[PDB]
């Protein structure tokens, strides 16, 4: 009976193994655009992926997720409202079932056809499994996705889907390069949050670009044909893998733009 988005295990019975779930720092959160405080002080976002290199492919029964080498700094995160490096060890996406929902994070109240978590660790705890525990931890670059054209540079990640259809599949998946993922502007909000899947432990800067992607209804259409189960198994499919809004307590959410 592992945690999931089904009716007997979804995210309002997380708190039972993860109590933190009620925690103080939860994520993800509506962003009020109208009571989020711009801040001058907050820098650009400095994101440098020309040196990345993706490495595989999986389907972890919940998401799929695109690793990349993190030994060096090769695709790095720093500025805004970060103090030191980043390094890109994965990225992940969520969904919906319907073009109306499947973003975690929502705006005004305004859910998205899905949500993009770049995910990166802060290079001085030496390794990802050390940033997790500490406050300053992890920072998520979160890009929203809108049904309309679509996106070239995603079409290599939805051509490999098939490859990697059910729970614990993965694949080689290289030289797949992350700025083709990428908005034309980077103005962002950014508010201290947690990971929005167990453990849900409260480590991450959040960084949400305020510009959506487009993507095309069939390039959607083929992430919904995954599945959390595993070969052999029933088949359930993956969608609506998004964590609903989380009360957002004693945070203030900060935007780098007026
Ligand atoms: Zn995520």
């Amino acid at each position: 009976h592992h945690w999931g988005y089904g009716k007997h295990n979804g995210p309002e019975h997380w708190h039972k193994d993860f109590p933190i779930a009620k925690g103080e720092r939860q994520s993800p959160v509506d962003i009020d655009t109208h009571t989020a405080k711009y801040d001058p002080s907050l820098k650009p976002l400095s994101v440098s992926y020309d040196q990345a290199t993706s490495l595989r492919i999986l389907n972890n029964g919940h998401a799929f997720n695109v690793e990349f080498d993190d030994s060096q700094d090769k695709a790095v995160l720093k500025g805004g409202p970060l103090d030191g490096t980043y390094r890109l060890i994965q990225f992940h996406f969520h969904w919906g079932s319907l073009d109306g929902q499947g973003s975690e994070h929502t705006v005004d109240k305004k859910k998205y056809a899905a949500e993009l978590h770049l995910v990166h660790w802060n290079t001085k705890y030496g390794d990802f499994g050390k940033a997790v525990q500490q406050p300053d931890g992890l920072a998520v670059l979160g890009i929203f996705l809108k049904v309309g054209s679509a996106k070239p540079g995603l079409q290599k990640v939805v051509d490999v889907l098939d490859s990697i259809k059910t729970k614990g599949k993965s694949a080689d998946f290289t030289n797949f390069d992350p700025r083709g993922l990428l908005p034309e502007s980077l103005d962002y909000w950014t508010y201290p949050g947690s990971l929005t899947t167990p453990p849900l432990l409260e480590c991450v800067t959040w960084i949400v670009l305020k510009e959506p992607i487009s993507v095309s209804s069939e390039q959607v259409l083929k992430f919904r044909k995954l599945n959390f189960n595993g070969e052999g198994e029933p088949e359930e499919l993956m969608v609506d893998n998004w964590r609903p809004a989380q009360p957002l307590k004693n945070r203030q959410i900060k935007a780098s733009f007026k």
